[PDB]
């Protein structure tokens, strides 16, 4: 199926800065974003599973997005990689999710 409440509740009550799990919570990303270049953007870290996009009214973006990297040892690469670099003239910001 291609639009699930699973991909929403991937998302939904996700906060940053959380304990150390393979999920990564990102924001501050440029609003031209989408999750096949999403992938693309994570996937040089090594390893992306299930990443998605948080929307705001119906399917529009927010400046949020989640990785499941296939680890926790490459959520901590991303944290030093992705966390500080310049994505579509935006320094993005990295953390371990926090989904409550």
């Amino acid at each position: 199926g291609s639009v699930n409440e699973e991909a929403r509740k991937f998302t939904e009550n996700v906060v940053g800065g959380g304990e150390r799990n393979r999920l990564i919570y990102c924001s501050n990303l440029p609003f031209s974003t989408a999750k096949s270049d999403l992938y693309d953007l994570f996937e040089t870290i090594g390893k992306v599973n299930n990443a998605e996009l948080r929307y705001d009214s119906k399917g529009a973006p927010t400046g949020i997005a989640v990785v499941e990297y296939d680890n926790v040892d490459d959520a901590d690469v991303c944290i030093e990689r992705l966390n500080n670099y310049n994505y579509g003239g935006c320094d993005l910001d990295i953390s371990y999710a926090k989904r409550l």
